[PDB]
């Protein structure tokens, strides 16, 4: 019934699974053959048999290479998703610079690469970590048609997004110092009074480098999240709404169900 929906019925197993039920393949894209960003890594599942899928455009932070996030992109592919995992023009950009790039990044996805047949380009997405997330931001306020936005442990002097309408999901690190929640995640969250839906999840004891590492937890909402708004999949608002009790490695959740 909905056109967008891909694989099984959802469990808390299948979430915190290392894949999820898609093979996945990889194609890299070179520095020396696009132009608005670095070049990166674009991850997606192997079978075309079951439809297109939505696809989500991720930036490392400040000083940091897509090696340093690399492992999402299988994880997240492997779900039903089209991964364009970037390096940036330079390690210093700044967030605006950041946004620009994965908005650049999804444009070649969808218009130029050669799995752009693979991708619905209606349902696109972004994320990243730090200045990345900042730059999640940026690129979510300058297209309101993007389906998803999740900043990770976000950096951003820019701390007011009233033009983001794209449900968004920020995951901070409790005890981050670099990108503080108190100073960058938890502005920004209280700031998206125009997002038609979001979120914010807290990483009890956590520090800025949670996502530099396989995590269960922030792979379990970020694929929910990913879900439930770039699919319209409805199955995965059982993990989002009512909001998980803030326990064990979660720190706090703010939410606005329902969805």
């Amino acid at each position: 019934a909905n056109p967008y929906q891909r694989g099984p019925d959802p469990t808390e197993s299948l979430l915190r699974a290392a894949r999820g039920p898609f093979a996945v393949s990889e194609q890299s894209v070179s520095r020396l053959s696009v132009s608005g960003f670095g070049g990166g890594r674009i991850y997606y599942p192997t079978t075309t048999s079951q439809g297109t899928f939505g696809a989500i455009a991720i930036s490392p932070g400040f000083t940091a290479s897509w090696s340093s996030l690399a492992w999402l992109g299988p994880r997240l592919a492997s779900h039903g998703f089209v991964v364009i995992g970037i390096e940036t023009n330079t390690r210093l950009d700044q967030p605006d610079s950041r946004g620009r790039q994965l908005l650049a990044a999804l444009d070649y996805l969808t218009q130029r690469s050669s799995v752009r047949n693979r991708v619905d380009a209606s349902r696109l997405a972004v994320a990243g970590h730090s200045m990345g997330g900042g730059g999640t931001l940026e690129a979510a306020k300058s297209r309101t048609s993007l389906k998803a936005a999740i900043p990770i442990a976000p950096w951003n002097l820019d701390k007011t997004w009233p033009e983001v309408r794209t449900p968004t999901l920020i995951i901070g690190g409790e005890l981050d110092s670099i990108a503080p929640v108190a100073t960058h995640s938890i502005p920004f969250y209280n700031s998206l009074t125009n997002a038609r839906e979001k979120a914010y999840l807290e990483l009890n004891n956590a520090s800025h480098f949670f996502p530099q590492f396989s995590n269960d937890t922030m792979a379990k909402f970020m694929i929910s999240w990913m879900k439930r708004f770039i699919d319209d999949d409805t199955r995965y608002d059982q993990f989002l709404c009512p909001p998980p009790r803030a326990i064990g490695d979660i720190s706090d959740y703010r939410d606005t169900c329902p969805h």
